[PDB]
């Protein structure tokens, strides 16, 4: 069989064609040194590890896969992974990956087909055969609360009048031999459907959580698509084709069919475990900085023969958090802008902020059309993103005219850095909700949920009115083209590199 | 042959002989090619060029080097042409060539010594004999209002009183065959000299500009060193040499003896020209935004058989503007701070931030032994900074703790990012000097000469009582010494690059 983007087994022996895998048959520890070695790959832009020969995997539970959507070395396909999540040439840009993730939000979904069996049938464990203290469960970083099992798996959930079935990531660690805890946080929608069950009172919520899911499907778990929309006919509707699932053992949710390993059972409406503290997004972790977490209830194990366990060993740059949380983020905001009829074209989330801005390219000819000003359009686009799921992790928007690449991290730095005057050209937002994860809001100064967000106008005055009114100091703006290209022509003869 | 750091003309000889210079010997146009050829090595990090062969060159008036003080590609000596002006091995780090730029502040100073000729004496032109609309004078970027003539030499000018002999670059473009006109403004050395000679009234400022001048002596030009001291005697400290001086034929002031080319005439208390636009140090130029400008009267050219004219093309990174002018105006804030009994250890402008910011390195044992906060800090470190000539600029500081390598811009953005919360961790300063060059300033929607200044707090709040709370989530720090050095040890063998 089945294609790379709609079956994880095939994305692994795409990676290895592409020469973009390492396969380490030799043991290695999932206590620290899985991820050690993962770490590594992210901060070197490295193959992906495929750790074949795992300390203390029994009865095929499990190989790891680490940074599976982490960058490339090189400029040319820099994205090759995430291109292969959605069938993408590996040459794919970022523009192209999210125009590929946002294609389905103007399309009927597909909804999918449900298949009496799958490769994820193959093996399974009862609530008397598995011990989740038992498996080869990665510690991450050193100073984390717990193993977490669960950076790269699906969780599936679905609201009790069974029209909504969501599919997201969030963070798991294994707390005894047959429960998890984990971030359960507004606004996601797995919280969001946690609060709709506490409020009928009535059951534990019917939970999977599928690992080595569908590529395509991993990356639309990523995404703020918008509230009530089943993930698993946007993913059919985006890729064209209908995902096959088969039902749960012990519950009536379905599960991608070829899944390399499935947990089934409950996450409680009213039990807390201790969760954290865990190696984050933003480069941080707080030792012994334990807080409560969703509590969830695993009652069987199902597996493919030789199953592969996805991780992302996440903190600084540059891993799955920045790659795949950032840029959908992003991609959601660009359309959301759009919607609004903000004349918005692009949008993308700096690495270099770690991904906590993100940038937002205006059509500046509409922008002239609106006879508007900075203060009121900064107000604007600042209330229609800060006020939506889609704006959460991000704290700072920027501002930026028609000649900025916003997928060019140092061209962004540069507008923001030359075209927006502090204090004068930003509005605060304190009266929205806050990330707490970013460390200047939870370990911060001020309310850890709320405020701290910034609209930055990098625009120029003139690209309100009348239009650019400079050029840039640079080798591509400040000379003519007949001379540019006698230079690039002459550049060896005369001695360059 | 004289040593590198005290003769340019040895300096050119030095980049040869560490296969850091292009001698390009075929005609090269001062109209745009040479400029362009140097701002394409400025963008790429590639090797100097010298154009021994410029289309309008007459009785050796003049080759040009380009790039002077710009980077190399490798980051073993990245900075090496910097290291050759200081006479430093070119594997210097940027802490090693502040520290040298800073070490005659706590000396003596060494006084020039003057000797009766030099090479500089080599040629001459009066008033009769040049036309400076004859010479190869460079355009720098396509839309600029003039020639600019000066981009790397040094304008000498001294007190009424004789007491203080300032050295300094400041731009100028050709005005006709005997004038120039340039950038004099507040709060720099060569406007508060000129004011002096204004509000004496009697006369316009003896004048000399001096190109090709001691690298050295070009360094401390750039740098913003305190009111009223020689820069000739604090090189001289710095060196541990005297500078040899020969005085000027149709006046009284002294010319490094090895300079390249020397105008002598009057820089006017009453006369103005026409100055710009020009491609400046922040990446931009708004054509046909003509200003007044001071204007200069040349009397004389004395030069170097075979003279050289050094040529910085500026603009976007990396150029002289970047490395010379933000890291030497870092530097004196480092030095103003400690002066101020602030417990910053370290400063850099970031290249990232288009030399807008600088980055404040915190001795936190120090912070916490002064049992203060954030805005109290914040208010203080600005007041400092902001208030004084070293600060001008500057538009953002960046307090950062022990653990951030300011030298590396990746390491400030990251801080910057995730430790500083906007608007409550920031302090914005609305009543002090502004940079009015910075577009969002000069060219933006407030006061050009006044505030857009801010200072962005990156400490956490422990680092102000009981210490870091945190380790980051990254390869160094989430993994045991003895993990990491067997990943290191084994990552070939494994089958990593
Ligand atoms: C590696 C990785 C780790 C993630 N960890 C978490 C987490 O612990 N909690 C969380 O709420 N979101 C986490 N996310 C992000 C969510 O998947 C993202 O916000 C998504 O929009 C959630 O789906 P929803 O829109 O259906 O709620 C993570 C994403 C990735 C790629
Ligand atoms: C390539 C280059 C161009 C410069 N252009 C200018 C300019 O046009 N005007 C100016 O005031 N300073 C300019 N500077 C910066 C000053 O040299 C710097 O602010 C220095 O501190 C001035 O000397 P002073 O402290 O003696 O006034 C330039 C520096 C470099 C390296
Ligand atoms: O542990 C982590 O890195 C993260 C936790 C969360 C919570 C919400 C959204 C993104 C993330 S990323
Ligand atoms: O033209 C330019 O790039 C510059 C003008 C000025 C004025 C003052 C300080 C630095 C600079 S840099
Ligand atoms: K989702
Ligand atoms: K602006
Ligand atoms: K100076
Ligand atoms: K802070
Ligand atoms: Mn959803
Ligand atoms: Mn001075």
């Amino acid at each position: 069989a089945q294609p790379a983007h709609l079956c994880f087994r095939s994305f692994v022996e795409a990676l290895k064609v592409d020469n973009d895998l390492v396969e380490i048959n030799t043991p290695i520890d999932p206590n620290l040194e899985a991820a050690a070695i993962t770490r590594r790959v992210c901060e070197t832009n490295d193959k992906a590890p495929l750790f074949n020969n795992l300390i203390g995997m029994k009865n095929g539970l499990f190989r790891i896969l680490g940074a599976p959507g982490s960058l490339r070395k090189s400029s040319a396909d820099r994205y090759g992974r995430l291109a292969r999540h959605l069938a993408l040439p590996p040459t794919a840009s970022m523009r192209e990956i999210l125009d590929k993730m946002l294609s389905a939000s103007d399309m009927p979904p597909i909804p999918p087909t449900i298949v009496p069996t799958g490769p994820c049938k193959e093996n399974s464990l009862d609530d008397s055969e598995f011990d989740l203290t038992e498996l080869p469960v990665p510690l991450i970083h050193k100073s984390d609360g717990g193993k977490y099992i669960q950076t790269y798996g699906m969780h599936i959930v679905q609201s009790p009048d069974g029209t909504w079935t969501n599919w997201s990531i969030a963070r798991a660690m294994v707390h005894d031999k047959n429960h998890l805890t984990g971030l359960v946080i507004p606004p996601q929608h797995i919280w969001q459907i946690h609060q709709m069950w506490k409020k009928e009172g009535r059951s534990d919520v019917p939970w999977a959580l599928a690992f080595g899911v569908p590529p395509a499907a991993i990356m639309a778990s990523s995404m703020p698509i918008p509230d009530g929309v089943t993930e698993a006919g946007y993913v059919g509707a985006m890729t064209g084709s209908s995902l096959e699932l088969v039902k749960c053992d012990t519950n009536d949710l379905y599960v991608p069919a070829t899944s390399e390993i499935v947990l089934e059972g409950t996450l409680s409406i009213s039990e807390t475990g201790p969760e954290g503290p865990f190696g984050e997004m933003h480069g941080y972790i707080f030792p012994g900085d334990t807080h409560l977490g969703a509590k969830y209830k695993v009652n069987r194990i199902t597996y493919r023969n030789n199953a592969i366990m996805p991780m992302s060993s996440c903190g600084r740059l540059t891993d799955e958090t920045h790659t795949m949380i950032g840029s959908l983020a992003a991609a959601e905001i660009r359309k959301l802008c759009q919607q609004n009829d903000l004349p918005i074209t692009d949008a993308f989330a700096p690495f270099e902020s770690q991904v906590t801005w993100v940038a937002l390219r205006v059509d500046t000819e509409k922008l002239r059309a609106m006879k508007t000003t900075s203060e009121g359009f900064r107000k604007r686009v600042g209330d229609v993103v800060f006020n939506h799921k889609a704006g959460y992790t991000i704290h700072r928007l920027v501002l930026v005219g028609d000649d900025i690449d916003v997928y060019e991290g140092k061209d962004v730095l540069w507008a923001f850095s030359t075209r927006c005057r502090p204090g004068m050209d930003e509005t605060l937002f304190e009266d929205v909700r806050g990330f707490p994860l970013i460390p200047y809001m939870g370990h911060g100064n001020g309310p850890a949920h709320r405020g701290g967000k910034v609209v930055s106008d990098a625009l120029m005055p003139t690209e309100y009115t009348t239009g650019r009114n400079w050029e840039a100091a640079d080798f591509n703006q400040s000379y003519p083209e007949d001379l540019k290209q006698k230079v690039l022509d002459n550049w060896t003869k005369m001695g360059f590199s």
